[PDB]
């Protein structure tokens, strides 16, 4: 990406900045950590390693920010079901159907 | 949005599902709550009232999931600076330049 990130531009997993003299590289890593390297030595980081960071973005309100991926606060825990559909029924029950039958409901 | 959500669909915020007879509704609300209405009475909730909940999805894995918006973990704390640019400099400093001059650096 060069040595500059302007308002509304962002770094994503794998991408980076590099100084003109090619000595330093700042890169947002897949372990989620934004790390600056002097050659192959890390000299500074966002300490966000082990987090799921998706982007490091120079925002248009002038703020540079790292965002973690959207996380699940609630689920039906039916992962593994095939051909699911959720149906709000006339009997007032909400039901998650699956190829192999009703997978979930309110009750 | 009909009475059904299949594989890879979801309710956006303010989106919903309604019953055939039309008696019952299920909306994902702006307060981030997924509520089920029977006319004027709320009968069931996801308890996500007060959360940045962006969508409720019927996923390909058969799991029906509510997601909250991407969270901030780190920032330069420079909200308000104008015409910003982050620069990786040859001296190995990293600076955020704003219209007014350097706003932030390592």
């Amino acid at each position: 990406m060069g040595d500059t990130l302007t308002a509304g531009q962002k770094l994503e997993r794998g991408g980076s900045l590099q100084s003109g003299n090619g000595a330093y590289t700042l890169t947002l890593q897949d372990d989620g950590n934004l790390v600056l390297y002097a050659r192959d030595k890390a000299v500074w980081s966002t300490g966000t390693n082990g987090q799921d960071v998706v982007r490091a973005e120079v925002q248009t309100d002038g703020n540079f920010v790292l965002y973690t991926a959207e996380k699940p606060v609630w689920h039906t825990d039916t992962k593994g079901k095939k051909e699911v559909k959720l149906v709000l029924q006339d009997d007032r029950n909400l039901v998650l159907y699956a190829k192999d039958g009703p997978a979930w409901s309110l009750e």
